[PDB]
């Protein structure tokens, strides 16, 4: 009921550390090479200073905010990790012209934390699959903060650990037990001016937590089921620091190649000898139409609104996704065309053949929702607060448009449909 937390100048820290958290490893910088280090600072200098780290307009918890870190994805290309309701695109790194060198630099600093753990994992177990995939880092984001251009930061709530750049939680949307390594770059109780890692139980909020201290070049791994069964925040310094958190995001249904296959499958009820808008379906099987209209709302939302809600972005530092992305919208207005035309089926000249109601009645709702939703955020009175960061609500028409079969719906079809 006093607020403590440990750290290495009490007696207790080390018994804490090994009899309670043998799965946190940390390595000071003077284990890593300076040919690494100087390489690696060098790079978030370079990819600060053209800008590629926006903070993200999150909308958690149900409440529009800005995050005051900033970041940049970077990892295998095609792939996405989805992070606070937001879908961060990766600019691309070389798996088999500075922005271009960092990702290589930040692609070897991976092959180099990937080797320190499933090394750090096999000394633990003291199969041999699980230590390879669960250290099979596909992505890196990059976090950025101060010199505490923050008016007020929150305090630690529980240990007295100060203030703190990010607070209490888990890395999620992570493969199971996969773990997760960081390089800390400050560039210059716990010391108030010193960066630190704070760990605790999920649930306890009574055995004092740990705040590991963070110099300049230090590594740390959270490995096993450790980020799952403890939470860990960033207690902030006095100065600013970088840090990249290497993870093996969960990205089944979280690729180019995923969301591309897909739009194929949707499609494929779809007669394809030209492309132009007399589009016409194979069947109209209400559970072939179900995974049709799910399949469009998937690559509308999670995919289309998702990348042009960070507006200009990724596109200061990569076009990678630009061809992609033009792609998805192409194959999604030829959704809107099938629905179009299921629409026109429904309403024609049989009346239990309306399983064609009961079928599409879900997904066509969502779509309303969900499109509300997402125009909302984007003309909202926070989202007025840069030019090149403002989300962009695309795919946008007007009533008026004539190259669109639908309307940006706001119902009327929807509501008509609860006919019967
Ligand atoms: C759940 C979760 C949260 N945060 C950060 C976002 C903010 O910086 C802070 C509070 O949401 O935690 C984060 O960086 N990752 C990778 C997560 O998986
Ligand atoms: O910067 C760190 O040491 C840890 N950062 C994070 O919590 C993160 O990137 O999600
Ligand atoms: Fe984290």
């Amino acid at each position: 009921p006093r607020g403590s937390h440990m750290t290495p100048k009490d007696d207790e820290f080390y018994q804490q550390w090994q009899l309670k958290y043998p799965k946190l490893i940390l390595r000071e910088a003077s284990s890593v090479s300076e040919e690494l280090h100087k390489e690696v600072q060098e790079a978030f200098l370079t990819l600060h200073k053209h800008g590629c780290l926006f903070r993200d307009l999150v909308r958690i918890q149900g409440k529009d905010l800005l995050t005051p870190v900033s970041r940049i994805l970077i990892g295998n290309p095609g792939c996405t990790y989805k992070y606070l309701n937001t879908r961060l695109f990766t600019v691309p790194w070389p798996v088999k012209a500075e922005i271009a060198a960092a990702c290589e630099t930040f692609l070897k600093l991976n092959d180099y934390l990937q080797i320190e753990t499933i090394q750090a994992l096999e000394e633990l177990a003291a199969d041999e699959v699980d230590i390879k995939s669960r250290a099979a880092y596909n992505v890196t984001l990059l976090n950025f903060m101060d010199p505490q251009k923050m008016p007020y930061l929150k305090e630690e709530p529980y240990f007295g650990m100060g203030k703190m750049a990010v607070s209490w939680h888990h890395d999620e949307n992570l493969v199971d037990r996969s773990a997760v390594a960081v390089y800390s770059y400050s560039c210059e109780g716990r010391d108030p001016d010193i960066w630190h890692v704070g760990f605790k139980i999920s649930w306890d909020i009574e055995t004092p937590g740990l705040a590991i201290p963070l110099h300049q070049g230090d590594c740390y791994f959270m490995l096993d089921d450790l980020n799952a069964t403890h939470q860990h925040c960033v207690l902030a310094g006095s100065q600013p620091r970088f840090s990249s958190t290497h993870r093996v995001a969960e990205c089944s249904t979280g690729t180019l190649d995923y969301i591309l296959q897909r739009c194929q499958l949707a499609l494929q009820n779809v007669c394809d000898d030209v492309d132009n808008d007399d589009v016409s379906l194979k069947s109209f099987e209400p559970a072939v139409l179900k995974q049709g209209e799910e399949i469009h709302n998937e690559v509308e939302f999670e995919w289309l609104r998702q990348f042009w809600f960070q507006g200009n972005r990724y596109r200061k530092c990569t076009d990678w996704w630009c061809q992609p992305m033009a792609q998805l919208e192409a194959l999604w207005k030829k959704m809107e065309g099938v629905t179009n035309a299921v629409l026109h089926e429904v309403k024609r000249e049989v009346e239990q053949r309306n399983e064609i109601l009961t079928a599409i009645l879900a997904s066509l709702t969502a779509r309303q929702n969900l499109r509300r939703e997402w125009h909302a955020r984007c003309q909202s009175r926070i989202a007025r607060t840069p030019a090149d960061q403002k989300p962009e609500c695309r795919p946008y028409w007007e009533k008026d448009d004539a190259s669109m079969p639908l309307p940006f719906d706001l119902t009327d079809i929807v509501s008509e449909l609860r006919g019967q």
